[PDB]
């Protein structure tokens, strides 16, 4: 804007004043003390040359010119981005995952699952690797609301625990790939025991209907394995959604339980 | 009584050049809506320039193709897709995620994160200290960085912090996670690592004033929900900065780090 | 004198059967045989009493004394003097002095009661920190395979969160080798107010332990100094294995199906 | 009604005593002092175990950490792969497999050897690939035949861990004792 007006009058300007236009056409200029004193000392010109340049540009003088020079830069810059390409690949990978999950939500299903946890006597969260930390996280959150739950992160524990579940148990299995055999095959063992089974996967079903519920979670935005964000995060979206539905079932009794940590 | 987008194209057809007319004929077909009508796929279908398409949109009275193609598709819209079908609880959880992204954006100090990435690279052995939800964060970071060749350990108890600080040396880096910013064990332990020569980084959502000592103090996002019970996963504030640091740290000597990461599959 | 000259010096006092045996033992090749006492009898087709009579003719209190001497002479190995270093003997001693002290502390009725409590509970919990956390995990691994619904906890957050959800169908077992781990003692008390039964395993009696349902006294370590003691799990592994053995005999058949279901496909 | 002690108490304690008897017979004193030295020589020491052997690995991590050894215990095979990819010539790995055929541990130790790391296998069965690792330690076999009636599966390894601990403690004892007491 102010750069275009400069170019339109650039010719009418003397070589020295043309130099002053050149300096202010630089982006680096703003990162500098732009008082008339410093500009004159810096470019080794007189005040009069500065005033003549500013009026060449249609302003009454340097003060009006520089007053806009600041505002302009503040009216932009806040419009531009101040984030590195890496900080932005990270921020967009999260935003992309929040967008995609919002498309994936089956809200009736999540309230169905919140009620299943409520009606279960014992609940178990199966996962390995990063999805085993997700399973750990669920146990702490739902324990504070009074759920009897346990987190298991290895194959011995899976088989060991499946053998002692019954129709009053609920097992939530987390397999981002939708392939992790340890988890998938152990959810099938629990069904044979009569327990209800919910599978979380970022990968569509392939006869996944064998489980009580299959929750489709978001795939990652980054195609390369190394460049992705936490493998936990797709699962955390829906844990926090399920948590929010579950908390509202008998919320009054659950807050008593949640608070009795503090109560001596 | 509203002007259908089709009636509009014809109202301007006779103001159009011949090429614009060819574009109009394509867009006047009812079966054209069942196409990918991005500007990049329409140009190739019609073998025209993006500038030629913009001119067509402007002949029809729009500010550009994006405006034109929205109305071309909004009139075909079969439902009130705009309205939020969500329930207040879903939208409470989602705002909590989005708001934390925003507060993270405003808190990032990119020079510090690269520095912390460099601290991890320059250290030979690095330890992550955390309890409860933050111990899960510490364990997650271990999975992230050990697959890039870093010598790291995740600790999740006061006894471990003590046993590890007693053997810490100057070539150690300890990252401590205390969302409240006042966890006595995490803070006491990081001073134990300081006295043993190791560098210390604290992650906290509250600007800790008495702890100007640690090599670095990183301000993390606070949760948007006032009540603890309704908050989202307490890991996520820290996960934001782990992913950022990881992104910074991966670009430092990437070839060897990708080689270690891919060696699993090897 | 050798053992063959004594066998021969009594040969003429011997019965015909005893001389047949003397003939077996006078052979040089016979010491490359299993000379147990039940093996020699089978081979010679004789009775133990007949072998004892043989030994007695040779001047021994019985066969076991005779065969020992017969095997001492041939042997040059010092199967008597220990080959171990002082450090090895000290560790083995500590492990054995713990078998001994454990044995001196066993209260068989108490351990039977404790097994029954585990059976009567619907949910069981094991609380322990450090090395006592590993014991808690092991107990969980052994008892879940007998069908018990149990959980192992290793930090204060876990104890507090789980105690607040405990009810009268709960049984919590706390491991504090020192007997004064504040988190274990307090968590056990919190579990009591929720109505659960409580068992403390400790090597130090403390007045405050009378508050819990049971106090189990475990072995103190032989080594005075912390750094030289053998381990920290060992005193409790002793009693876990004893309680387990008791607990398996309660409805064994059921817990043998659950145990073997793991192997089953 | 059940003698001085009962049949069950005698069985449990006779399993412990027999473990001590078998352990004493099998000890290879020079081997144990060799492993003690190796642990000192390594810059990083790792302990691999599954199930009950995993608890043994966690204890060894606990004990040798208080003496100054930089150690890490691993229970999940995914972690076995992640650590194997970063091990070098100055790493020592102790794998615990009571059966001697738990795949994860065997392949992990092979992988560690490929990276140039010292490897030690604990096993109640003499592994056929005995020379494969720098050392192959023989541990006690359980007295009871039936799996369900056996005493703790940990114990065979706890014996040799304390033996190695007692030897390794004497190497540079004074400095390790200072590290131990820095806790208080
Ligand atoms: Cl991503
Ligand atoms: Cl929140
Ligand atoms: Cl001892
Ligand atoms: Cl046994």
């Amino acid at each position: 804007d102010i750069a275009t007006v400069i170019d339109s009058h650039f010719e009418e300007m003397t070589d020295l004043e043309q130099e002053i236009a050149r300096y202010f056409l630089q982006a680096e200029t703003i990162q500098d003390d732009l008082s008339s004193q410093q500009v004159t000392q810096k470019l080794h010109i007189s005040q009069a040359a500065l005033t003549r340049f500013a009026k060449k540009c249609g302003f009454t003088g340097y003060r009006e010119f520089i007053f806009q020079y600041q505002h302009e830069a503040e009216n932009q810059a806040n419009q531009v981005s101040k984030h590195s390409p890496l900080t932005k690949r990270v921020l967009r990978s999260y935003s992309n995952m929040r967008e995609q999950t919002q498309d994936l939500i089956d809200e009736v299903q999540l309230e169905r699952i919140a009620q299943l946890i409520e009606d279960a006597e014992r609940v178990y969260f199966f996962g390995t690797g990063s999805s085993g930390l997700v399973a750990r996280e669920m146990k702490l959150r739902f324990m504070r609301l009074g759920v009897v739950c346990e987190a298991l992160t290895d194959q011995d524990g899976f088989a060991w625990t499946t053998s002692i579940m019954d129709e009053n148990c609920l097992v939530l299995g987390f397999s981002l790939s939708g392939s992790t055999p340890s988890i998938l095959d152990s959810l099938l063992d629990a069904k044979e025991m009569g327990a209800k089974t919910v599978l979380f996967s970022s990968v569509p079903n392939k006869d996944s209907q064998a489980y009580t519920e299959t929750v489709l979670v978001a795939t990652h935005s980054q195609p390369s394995y190394i460049q992705r964000i936490s493998a936990q995060l797709p699962m955390l979206f829906f844990i926090d959604l399920i948590y929010a539905y579950f908390l509202e079932i008998n919320r009054e009794s659950k807050e008593k339980i949640f608070n009795s940590y503090w109560e001596n």
